[PDB]
């Protein structure tokens, strides 16, 4: 099948090269669907802060990245200050989301890539590939972090619901927890969130991703975390994947949005799992086994030499079935 | 001189030199009063973690200084990981309390310095000066940050209680809100906390120190924050101090513990207040006007030329009355 469409605006080199080489499908640049769909997920205050945060930082002759150095952690009140760094902490949970001169445009653009690829599936396609940089799954509704500024996968999922789908499901195969994606839908039952990550007991982001986070309110039952121990290989990982996909199918998801990080690779420096490039074909073949329209959204992965092979193996395997 | 100074082992140079020159009183090494009084404020889990942190970092060949890089901020669980770094971010609220080779012994030693000066007062001295480094008022019961690891002032406050007193009051004159001290006694009314500081809406620690934080439960009404705008001078600052001292006295404090920071100085690089060297004399007289036995605990104050002059002016003006 030469059917899946890739959307794109060193690392995207290897991915895009492998997309042509393995004949996944055509590549197209994004269209601009505006700020409204992003604001279906992110609060207006957060988007406004984000739009003007670097301009405000140049108003003080600030040199280098804009970065938070204080956070509203335990014993403190979760109350919004007015100074620029005070707010940056309010809207963040680590020092991993640095703001520079092009961060907003770059983040806005990634959400459009996701939304474009999203609209391909609405216009009849069975699958698409949103090659997003920066990634998004660590970003919550008004918290940024871990190189995530806007939650592309959550924005694409929300688009599917606003376009008439009763239920959809996010499957997050990134090595890290989708703490932002979890937080965004934590109390909803129209979006199921599954995630296979390194156990937050030892792994970033530490403070979400435990298996006993099932949702709150009406979203109880529709948050499913699969924390695995360091050293995990495909026998454990793929057994989590099997359980997760069965859950998605019993939830009667009408589309599945795949948060595709390939930093599970054994040669990835941030990884503590032991997946090999063959494992990614198998991950595509199992995801395809759900029989649903499937949107793949790029998340994490160090620009190793094999990032194109690892990521496009999922798409290859998907189209294999 | 009638006021003893306790000191351990670069600002201290200027301060001790000015304590000698102005004949403030003797200068004495601390004693070890043990872990128990530190533990009347801080959790044993926090004390064990902090004292073993450097050692675990060197057991995993840690490169340099030990610092957190993730925090249980908004949308995250305040739940403790097992990872060294996850634990560290759980026990902190910012990146400004690093842990290196000598750190827990240095923090332990400041608490001991504070306890020795507290002890001089219990034995019949009207005042004493704890020349603590590192400072303490940003540390809560089990949160660290702002170069504060153990809350010196709060440990000495509680010692006064454990040694007989019904009621004590803490006066935090540092330019910054003493968030950890407000936290430690927030639902208590035998310990009245007051603080004058740059409005947290723009000044660190950002997320505590608003005027509407009056206390919790039976601590309701026993926590008095005086946030001030940037550019404040003695007409405003002395007004807060005059109201705070009135209210300490209305409280029947038997001992007042002053968390003494001099980073309110106009020439201090961190300050957004405009206090002058003679202002610290007026400050000392006004505290002494309260009529109470008074323990002075060093906090902030960048190592400018005048730090010794300013700090010792509060003690001089105290002894003038
Ligand atoms: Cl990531
Ligand atoms: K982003
Ligand atoms: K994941
Ligand atoms: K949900
Ligand atoms: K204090
Ligand atoms: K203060
Ligand atoms: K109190
Ligand atoms: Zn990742
Ligand atoms: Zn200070």
């Amino acid at each position: 099948v030469g059917t899946m469409l890739t959307i794109y605006s060193k690392r995207a080199d290897h991915i895009l090269q492998r997309v042509k080489d393995r004949n996944i499908g055509e590549i197209r640049e994004p269209q601009d669907f505006g700020r409204d769909p992003i604001q279906r997920i992110h609060t207006a205050e957060y988007l406004n802060f984000f739009e003007g945060a670097w301009a405000r930082w140049q108003e003080q002759d600030g040199t280098g990245d804009l970065l938070p150095y204080t956070w509203p952690a335990r014993t403190l009140s979760q109350r919004l200050p007015t100074s620029l760094h005070g707010q940056l902490g309010y809207y963040s949970f680590d020092a991993g989301a640095p703001i520079t001169a092009g961060t907003w445009q770059a983040a806005y653009s990634a959400a459009q890539v996701a939304l474009t690829a999203q609209h391909e599936i609405t216009n009849g396609a069975h699958s698409a590939f949103a090659l997003c940089r920066p990634p998004g799954h660590h970003a919550a509704s008004d918290v940024m972090g871990g190189y995530c500024y806007l939650n592309n996968a959550a924005i694409a999922a929300q688009a599917f619901i606003d376009q008439g789908h009763k239920r959809v499901a996010i499957l997050d195969v990134d090595y890290h927890h989708g703490n932002g994606t979890q937080s965004i839908f934590y109390s909803r039952s129209d979006v199921l969130f599954t995630s296979i990550h390194g156990d937050p007991k030892f792994e970033f982001p530490f403070f979400l991703g435990h298996a006993d986070e099932h949702g709150e309110g009406t979203g109880e039952g529709f948050n499913i975390n699969y924390p695995l121990p360091a050293g995990s290989a495909w026998d454990s990982w793929g057994a989590a994947l099997d359980d997760a996909c069965k859950r998605i199918n019993a939830f009667d998801a009408e589309v599945v949005i795949v948060s595709l990080g390939v930093d599970t690779y054994k040669e990835d420096p941030i990884s503590q799992f032991k997946l090999d490039s063959p494992d990614y074909l198998s991950m595509g073949e199992r995801i395809a086994a759900m029989g649903l329209p499937t949107l793949f959204v790029m998340e994490g992965g160090y620009a190793v030499e094999a990032i194109g092979v690892n990521a496009v193996n999922v798409l290859e395997g998907f189209e294999n079935v």
